């Protein structure tokens, strides 16, 4: 009750008055993932809290064999833009990480010219087609209008039948968001309805935008630039076991943080006025690496973020229900990522010739991951503009190679991911390029370095779940206790996505300070008749509604009679607009 | 062809690259009305043009009776509060113009306590009610369903019956807005859509906002300072008189501006790199100004903004046709307004007994125009939070009165307001608030100062018109001439608004440069479903679905099996969110 939403550039340009008694409160963030650094600079800027009054607190110090890279952007990221055109650059002069951005990809704007592979490297023949039957369409549609408090628990099977499982369409979706068949339906229907002003750009990959660098160079440096020039404190080696929580009948007021700072166990005493932002659950969390010659080691083991929300969770079921994340996670699951890095001419002319771009010439490459549709593992990679990482010798690549099916042998290599050093994974994907078999071993262990990850987690977001799984953003008569990132709650938007977190954030602080400017809502694409009209025509691969309609009676009758009704009048001139007539 | 609409805040925050060779160009802008000072605005801003080669060009140089007061603002005036975040308030310090505007109306947000009045001072009993019936709704639907294409030269009375003309929706539209019931219906149904948003709005005034101080001290005389603090040259006393336009097969070129420079008749010849903005006609040329004891003298004078748009227009059918607008004006239309000035306490105290607020407070008083229903004047008045000029002394008021109709005698002064002396008009004025009839005549000729305008063209926007009537804000294939104000043509837009200006502005700055950002469309609200929903509602008297066709067996059936299909339904809930359900 102590936010709103708008749209437009009244609000967007808007300034808050500074929040009253703001002089008098301190913040506490836990974790410096993005969230808690949005958060901070949503303190700094629009709550003007002093900078010496924040304090993000992080379990790590202030060696892996190689690089690793770890996500995407859209021009609807509200929240994310309403930030970041506040974060200076540190590679312009005078301008925002926004501007840096915009520029960046209006010079060298993303899409694929080769998004699906099969058959060692051969494109799919019907890449940039749907493929959607009429019944798959429908059930689509069935789900958006199926409301989200009716699909608790439900499964992305529950939902679709073969005719959808067989599309292109859900060899770009799943592959493109990391869907399994068993996550979420309510959060794919989630991303149907956010994501929909995009449809026409699903197949190519033509609505990404992606920063110059990895994300921590050209999102997070930026940020904690900022934040240190206006005095925020980092905390480093300060692991939060838990946070004593009074929850009476009237209110919910944290009391006391409890941490292990360097060995030592301390505690931090809060008032009202302090407040708290727990970034509750990771998807990173436990994650073990391995290098060229070892596997990543498979781990179950639950570290401090998956605790500290158990800790909270024991407190009151209003902070959620963590077990329905952390626990009982198919072993099928996505749990290995790959950076191959590599100068080996052979390899990235391998590469140029399907993604029919220089890899090496500084702009986009895949534009997005490449899926070996026939692939085992159902694998796919990408590879970013190069080099994302600023200080990479300029003949290197590093490629991110990811699977979404851990337990299943390959097809060259006979045995599941997790069993594969980066070498084999290596070797697994120069196999679906179409490199010579005997050059794949030679050119995988000596011309290439491949660092695996096993993140136990990295599939968590999109369990399936129910409405109270996840905490809102600020708990019902919560007075200083916030939850923000991927597994807080809030409307219509959707998780695993670097929004969702500027976005928890932002309602966070704004809610807590008692902020007068509005919080852009999720862009009102669904309820936009010109972007369903839109999406109906793509969803039929561009057919209009005599086309759609040709084979049933039902149907071609009642449009016959919509077409007489609506003959000569803004309708048609709209539907026609929008190619449906 | 040289610009793209947008939404959102991605393209609201993103700062365009400097424009190709701006370095060697130049600008004019004929006139110093709004539209021009904000085309000046973007040069410099967005343009990055050098202050010196932009010329604003005024033909008046660099004594009324009393003070005179000229509108107000909606949040989604969208290019106009682009515009003014980066224009420095003059009130308040390191803050912009929409932030002194954003904070004042969340101090005092404006609303009517009292929007209709009849029988010498009585409150409208309906008020608040928009007393439409079944007819009159599905009339106003059946006009935005009819494409705009369809309705060149139609008049309201041409698409509106008896019912709507007896509605109390069409007294609080036709006041607000100064709609003549011979003006064109392709506008009405612009606004329809335009401010479909606003239909909550629309009784009680709880959707405008206004300025701290007239429009001249709020909005004008910062971008002056603006424009001044950059270098722009401002030219006084220059009548332009023509400019010469080569328009051939393959271009339009304007190559040279011919002025009257006190008196000197001169010219500015003119390269393609030498733009040219045109501000075509005008609703106040050839004002006309009376005071307490003198009527202001009727006039159809042709002045030079007139003049000038004619003499383009004989140069291409594609620079529009402004006889359509400032030929055949009925002489029922409104032609005058009038600014009563008083200290009076008996003035005063009658005003605070209908509006119910202290009129000398500072804050709002009368929430916008307060509209005389049974006047034959179809006088409506307004008071603005007093006092609107800086320098006024605190004991006074000045209160707006307004006439829809100039050719009938009044119902205390038996004369039509054309023949009205300053007082004349104020004696009206106050026999309708109920002041006794023993007092009229001495608290408007001795306790008030009442100043009378003549305005031939004040509703000139509004006139009957054609697609091709209106010059497009760049014509096709200009090279450096613009048309820009409530005369050029863009889609879906509304004229006689502040939006309008700004927004044809920034549309011809951006085209003539070429400069890489997107413009913000007019907001998308016709096209949000949930909008929608909330004006069936609205527009209903607040009845839901069931309400609606309880007395009519075809839709009362429809209705039965679509309930029965949506049942359980998303579709349901939002229904049931906007009331319909
Ligand atoms: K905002
Ligand atoms: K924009």
């Amino acid at each position: 009750s102590h936010m709103y939403y708008s749209y437009g550039n009244y609000e967007a340009f808007a300034r808050p008055k500074k929040p009253e008694n703001v002089e008098n409160k301190s913040a506490y963030l836990i974790g410096s993932g993005l969230a808690s650094l949005a958060a901070a600079c949503f303190l700094i800027r629009d709550g003007q809290m002093e900078g010496s009054k924040i304090h993000i607190l992080e379990e790590l110090p202030k060696p892996l064999k190689g690089y690793v890279v770890r996500r995407e952007m859209e021009n609807h990221f509200e929240c994310l833009w309403d930030l970041f055109r506040s974060i200076p650059s540190l590679e312009i002069d005078n301008a925002s990480v926004l501007d840096e951005f915009y520029w960046l990809n209006k010079e060298d704007p993303n899409y694929s010219r080769c998004r699906v592979i099969e058959k060692q490297g051969q494109r799919l023949v019907t890449d940039g087609d749907f493929t959607l039957t009429k019944t798959a369409i429908k059930e689509i549609l069935d789900l958006c209008l199926t409301n989200e408090e009716d699909l608790d628990d439900v499964k992305i099977t529950d939902v679709f039948s073969d005719d959808f499982f067989n599309s292109n369409f859900w060899i770009y979706w799943k592959t493109m968001f990391a869907f399994e068949p068993w996550h979420s339906a309510m959060e794919m229907r989630r991303y149907l309805m956010r994501f929909v002003h995009h449809i026409s750009g699903l197949a190519d990959f033509s609505a990404l935008k992606f920063t110059k660098y990895n994300q921590y160079e050209s999102l997070v440096l930026p940020m904690v630039e900022y934040l240190k020039s206006h005095g925020v404190q980092f905390e480093y080696d300060v692991k939060v076991e838990d946070i004593k929580i009074d929850v009476t009948t009237s209110q919910k007021i944290a009391r006391e943080i409890l941490i292990d700072r360097n060995g030592n166990a301390e505690s931090i005493k809060l008032t009202i006025n302090d407040l708290v932002f727990v970034t509750n659950g990771s998807i990173t969390e436990s994650s073990t690496y391995g290098d060229n010659d070892t596997p990543a080691p498979p781990t179950d083991e639950l570290g401090g973020s998956w605790t500290l929300w158990k800790n909270l969770a024991r407190q009151s079921p209003e902070f959620g229900n963590p077990d329905k994340f952390c626990q009982n996670i198919p072993k099928k699951s996505w749990f290995v990522s790959a950076t191959s890095t590599t100068n080996n001419k052979e390899i990235i002319d391998t590469i140029e010739s399907i993604c029919k771009r220089d890899p090496l010439a500084g702009k986009t490459v895949t534009g997005g991951i490449i899926t070996i549709n026939d692939s085992a593992w159902q694998m796919s990679f990408t590879i970013n503009r190069q080099q994302q990482f600023k200080d990479q010798p300029e003949n290197e690549i590093s490629t991110w190679i990811y699977a979404l099916y851990s337990d299943v042998n390959g097809d060259y290599i006979k045995k599941p991911i997790t069993e594969c050093s980066g070498n084999e994974i290596c070797q697994e994907w120069l196999y679906h390029l179409g490199v010579s078999t005997d050059k794949i071993e030679d050119l995988a262990k000596h011309a290439s370095n491949t660092i695996p990850v096993y993140m136990p987690y990295i599939t968590s977001y999109f369990m399936t779940r129910a409405i109270g799984d996840r905490p809102l953003v600020v708990p019902h008569q919560s007075q200083n206790l916030a939850f923000i990132g991927n597994f807080a709650e809030t409307e219509r938007d959707t998780v695993f996505t670097t929004e969702y977190s500027v976005r928890t954030a932002m309602e966070a602080v704004y809610q807590l300070l008692n902020i007068d400017r509005g919080i852009p809502e999720v862009i009102n694409s669904p309820f936009d008749l010109r972007v369903l009209m839109d999406a109906i025509y793509e969803l039929n691969d561009h057919q209009d509604l005599r086309e759609i309609t040709k084979d049933s009676k039902m149907q071609k009758l009642a449009l016959a009679g919509f077409l007489k009704k609506i003959k000569g009048t803004y309708i048609e001139s709209l539907l026609k607009e929008h190619k449906l007539l």
